[PDB]
Parts: structure tokens; sequence; C-alpha cells
């Protein structure tokens, strides 16, 4: 029921792990709630500009709405928040972007970004952060940064396996770990709430699999493992060594000096591709301090979240951060901060971060003179110092310009 | 065996949870392993002169030597780490201060600064990091910046609740997770490793309580609760909601336009307390980007360390934050950082961090004056621009001391 699949466009298919993409594609994308009105509007416009002009005309994108978070209860029962429906057509069509979405509170509906994130099997999450010249920075030399992170998506604390304190399941669980595990070290079990945090081989190795061989693709420097493992031994401590024997057994690796950190051979380069390892709270403090010692990074799903996003703010851009969920089957590109109802439908905030993750599509799809010509527009707007309120409360001498406005500048400048 | 009491010097004394301290006390120090052979004399010498000078000669502190780490070893036998009788001096004695110590590999033993932490339930992580005048930072506006964490540190992930991946014990508890509560998130549960989080009413109150109560004493502006909890509601998201309750009913606290944020009465200057919360990766944001809205933090085990650490390098300090470990029985004042055994014997590393532990160790007996002349003097040893390897690599003009040098150029400014 309501999505209407358009007329003309054919529906991308996989042949060898490798996509067959065509000319007129079927891409979905999910507005967003809150001000996913004004930046998704931003962002089909400006896409459907850089491939009129890469391809001067010989290829066009076929849009198709389909729905979650509040507008999909506008457009079902109240009761509906990830229709079953969206679930099929992300993988059917294998590639889509997102807006942001707010969960309702409380009320038994888990965070439906992690929703889609787990129900697809989206077990790469991949943030990019660089620097775009011009940006208004907290640090001092915020040049030095371009590190690409892998989050794990499917695992850690981050999965949702959690009991209410005082539950009558939470009694259920502290009571088998007091007297069939053995475990003292609880501090208070009366009046105490649980979680879990897993932690697998093939769930770590296919994550780290990914980093090395994007490490090899895109000719790359190291690929640095952060993971809070002195405390963690046998979840994060697990994954460090887990990542190793992975770079061992089926990359080749081989020790530097004596240790711990590995050398992987660049098949298609011949360049060495540094294995290392940080521990996640001196890592915090690493990337603040010696920023150009580090590139890809592979962490689990909570590390890469907290990392990730204070990243993002180091260079710049708690909202121009691009963001996708990758798994074998599909993809989704996602905006990745908040729904912030306060300033929605009026046009003004940033749409920079939907646009970005729209060129991380485009790269993806194999249309990289489109995607290419994404960046050289958001390079030029910034330098032009054309922007949108969060950007110029601080800064002197720039032109102030709506969101929809915004675009209109990107496409300007490609 | 081993520690020889001192001749002259009183034990401290418990009264009406407030502390009796003798003109002569009878403090334990542990030197730390690694560079603790190095910052421990330095802390020595300059407790001693800020007391010589404050007091005119009146108060000495009477030191004893106690042992924990690799020194522990060398003193007894090869198999202990932690001799049970260094946890009976600690609270014996009620105020201790420790140097850097590291753990043996892999080999059983847990990380010993949280054997210590747990074993006396010091379960408030004071770590104050403010901006000292002229330090080298990464960022713009680092005067900013002046926080007070509370960790709560006998909880969380932290507590050391793991079972190995493929153990009998970790197939023992997916199993009763599959069979007996009806858990589908796990992904892969063949191979994998699992980690409890424990979080409760009585221990995330007493820690919040201390946050609250201490900013009362020292009149502060806010206190911002951080937690991950739009992801964990029922661990870190119980924490947000069990620290308003406790603000409500034993502060007093009132509603802000109407939410969610509370305000709090002070009652020996009437200000207004705000008590606001952060979701933990926007915050490890907001602290780059709109540090001066934030004051004291109140936060979990595995969050306040990366918070702390994050902060301490975000002014300019991974070696010279100070740190407090604090129970309702006795404390114990630590250096913060590791043991670095590379740059260890040499003298050339920082002793800022085990000093300024010692001023905080100070102001907790009552020594206050003492306390003020540690910190004018290392005001002046930096705004004198003389300083140790690690602030000179950084800076202009600036000529090299040695640590034991240091120290006495802390000396020279009170």
């Amino acid at each position: 029921s309501k999505v209407v699949v358009p007329a003309q466009g054919k529906k991308i298919t996989l042949q060898n792990g490798k996509l067959n993409v065509p000319e007129n594609p079927i891409i979905p994308y999910i507005e967003g709630d809150g001000i996913g009105v004004d930046v998704t509007p931003a962002m089909l416009k400006v896409v459907d500009a850089a491939v009129e002009k890469a391809y001067k005309g010989e290829r066009k994108i076929s849009w198709m709405e389909i729905y979650t978070g509040e507008k999909s209860t506008q457009v079902y029962g109240q009761d509906v928040w990830l229709p079953a429906e969206t679930l099929d057509l992300i993988r059917e069509y294998r590639v889509a972007i997102k807006g942001p979405l707010t969960t309702p509170v409380g009320g038994g509906i888990r965070s439906l970004n992690v929703a889609l994130r787990q129900e697809l099997d989206l077990y790469i999450c991949l943030r990019p952060v660089r620097y775009y010249q011009g940006t208004p920075s907290p640090v001092k030399h915020p040049e030095l940064t371009d590190m690409v992170i892998f989050r794990e998506n499917s695992e850690d604390i981050y999965a949702g396996i959690e009991w209410k304190a005082d539950s009558a399941d939470a009694e259920k669980v502290i009571k088998f770990l007091r007297e069939e595990m053995g475990v003292k070290k609880i501090r208070f079990p009366e009046h105490c709430g649980i979680g879990i945090k897993p932690c697998s081989e093939e769930g770590t190795k296919r994550l780290v699999r990914a980093a090395i061989e994007y490490a090899i693709a895109n000719d790359r420097d190291s690929v640095t493992l952060v993971h809070m493992g002195n405390i963690m031994k046998f979840t994060e401590g697990a994954f460090k060594d887990w990542g190793y024997q992975l770079a061992r057994e089926e990359f080749g690796g081989e020790l530097i000096d004596g240790g711990p950190w590995l050398k992987v051979k660049n098949p298609n380069t011949g360049k060495e591709i540094v294995i290392k390892d940080v521990i996640a709270d001196a890592f915090l403090q690493q990337i603040l301090l010696r920023p150009a010692e580090y590139d890809v990074i592979a962490c689990m799903n909570l590390n890469g979240d907290y990392i990730s996003d204070a990243l993002a703010a180091q260079v710049g851009g708690i909202g121009i951060a691009p963001g996708a969920n990758i798994g074998d089957e599909c993809a989704l590109f996602e905006a990745t901060h908040g729904t912030a109802p306060k300033y929605a439908g009026q046009d003004k905030v940033n749409p920079g971060s939907i646009i970005l993750s729209a060129e991380m599509m485009l790269r993806h799809m194999g249309w990289t003179e489109a995607a290419d010509l994404i960046v050289k527009g958001m390079e030029g707007a910034i330098n032009a110092k054309t922007v949108t309120y969060d950007f110029e409360r601080l800064m002197d001498g720039a032109k102030l310009l709506k969101c929809s406005e915004f675009g209109d500048a990107i496409i300007e400048n490609m």
C-alpha cells in the first residue's frame, strides 16, 4: 500500500559481489522527521544537478519515497513506526538514503536508527571525517585530520539486551549470576539494571576484513584498532586479538620491530599499511594531539559512536559528517544528526550531512564523476564563504543563506 | 612484614563523618612502577616545602612507604601484585597517595588500579580539569574549560564480569540467554565473548549525591548527568532518571520552563544550581564546542573514563591531570597516567599529575593554605616558561628542566 513505484527506472542488481547499475536507476529515500523536510529537498535538487552535468544528460535517478518514523504514522496507523515494507524495499532496490529519525519516548520502540541497521544486517557503519578548507573549527590544526571509521553495527552493548531494574527478568538473571556463575563483583544487586555486551569472532572479523580491504582499495597509510581492552579482556581485548589474527591469516601480516603492531602488503601498490592498536581512552586524547599518525579506525559499536561524534566536532562539523550503513546485500546512507524539531520547517538548518552522504551513495554505485562534482561543489560554497546559520554565527564576513539556497550554492560551484 | 611505621606521627581518625588531622600525620604513599621512581621523589620534596612555608614549621607529614605493582614482587614473592596488607593500611591511615601501576599481561591479574578502587569501595573518582594560563593546547579557547568529573567507580562494564569466548562458562551463559530469557538480538553466538554492565539505584545515587553536595560546597553553576541513554534505557537511561529522582527527593529540585532540566537551591548562597542531561556522544562534541555551559559532570565508570581523558587532552594535560578515588571510610590520590617505562629512571617526565593530586590530598585533610600554595607554585613555574620535555617540544623560548628540577621550580614560586 501507499509507496508508488515510478514508471521509468530499473532496479539495481547484484552479480558477483558487484552491482549492475542502470542508467535510469530507482533509489529509495526516507525523508526524515523534523529537519528532514528541509534537507531532503536540498539533497534531491543537487544530486539531480550533479548527474545532469556529469553525464551531460545520459543518466537520471528516479527517486521513490518510502517511509519510517513520524511520517510513517501519518501515512498508516499511529501504531507503526517502521513498516515491514520499508525493510523489503531497501534490500530489493539495494541502495537507499535517509534523513534523521527520532523514536517515541520510552514506549517500547527501540532507536529506529538501530532497528533498521540491525534488521537489515548493515554491519559496517562507515564514517569518514576530513576537514573542508575554511570551516570554523575549535581546534588549532584541523587539516591534519583525514580519518575513516569502521564502527561495527551489529553487536556491542548497543544491541539492546537489557532488563528494567526490579523487573521479574532482571531478578531472574542476577539470581543466575550469583548462584550458578559465582559472580561476586556486583556491588548492589537489589534494585539493579543489567545490560549485555556481546563481541564475537565472525562479527569482528567481517568488520576488520572490510577496514583492511578499504585501506587497500584507497591507498591509505594505517589501520588502527581501538578498543578499551586492558579492562574488558574478553570483548574489547578479544576484538584487538581477533583483528590481528585476521591480518596475519587472510592478509599476510608481518611483525614490526618485535610487536605488537603488524605490516601488511598492498598488492595494488606494494606500500606498507601499518596495523596498530590504541586503547580507546588514550585514543580519545591521541586524536586531539597527534592526529596525522591515524587514518583508518576499526572499532566496536559504542566506541565507534563516541569516536565519530568527537572527530566530527574536532574538525568543525556535528552537522556535515556523512554516514553509511553497509552490508553484503544492501546499503543505507543517512544524515548523522538529530531531528532538531525547534528549527524544522523554517528552512535554516545545514543540508551538508545528507548531501555528503548522497556523495557517498554515488561513489558506491560507481558514479564517481557525479560524486567528485558534489565535493568540488561543497569546497567552493564554503571557500566563497556563503553558508547557513551554523557556520555564520562563527565567522567574519560571510553572507547568510537559507538551506534551499545553500544547495543552489553547491550547484554554482561545480 | 616489611612496612616500617615511623616513630613520630599519629594516625588520622574519623569522627562524625569528618577527619581529625594531627599536626604530625602518617600518610602512606605507593611509589609506582616505571616513571613512579621519578615523580614520587618530586612530590614528597614539594609537599614538604609547602607545609614548612605555610605553617611556618608547626606541621610536618610523616611519610610511610607501602607497596603495590612491580615493586611489591621485589619486596615479597613474585606471585604477589597487591598484598593484602596494603588494603588495610589505606583504610586505617585513611588518606594515601599513589604513582602509576601496571598490571601483568593476561595472566589473571586484573587492572591493579581497579582492584584497589573496587576492593576498598572508592566509589567516586574525582577528576577536575581546568586550564593553567600558559600551557600549549590543541584547541583555540581552553580557558573556558573548568569542569569537575564524578565518575562512578564501583560498577558499569568496568566491573570485570566477563567470560572468555568458547569458555565452558561463556557457553553456559549464552545458552541461558537463548533458552530461558528469549534473547534473539545476539548476532553470532558461536565463538562469542560476553560482559555484564550493571547499574543500580543505591550505587548511582551515592555518586550523584556527592556531585550535588560538591556543587553546593564550592559554589558551582550546574551539574550535568551524562549518559548514552537513548540506546541503553535501563542502565544509562536508568542512571539519568535516578539522579533526577534524587535531586527532587533529597535536594528539593524544581522544574525549569517545563523540562527535562531541574533547578536546585544553594542553602549557603541562594544561587541556582541547574541539573541537566546530555547524551554522551553529543556531550563529547559539546565539550569542544560550548565548554562554558558545563561545570560539574556526573557519569558512569566507562563514560567518566573517556570523558576525563578527553577533557585532559583538550586543555593541554594528558600528563598533569590530578585524581582521587574517594569513599566513606578512606581516600587514595593517584597519578593518572601510565607507567611509561621507556623514559623511566632517566628523570625527564612531568611530575605535575602526582603533585596536583597531593594538592587535592592536602585540601581534603583541611590544610588548604599548603594546597593553595602548591597551586600558586605551579602557575608560576609554568608562567615563567620553565618546564619538562613534554611541554617544551611544544613551544617557544622555554628553558628545559629535568623532573627533580621542575619540583624545585614549583617551590621557587610560592
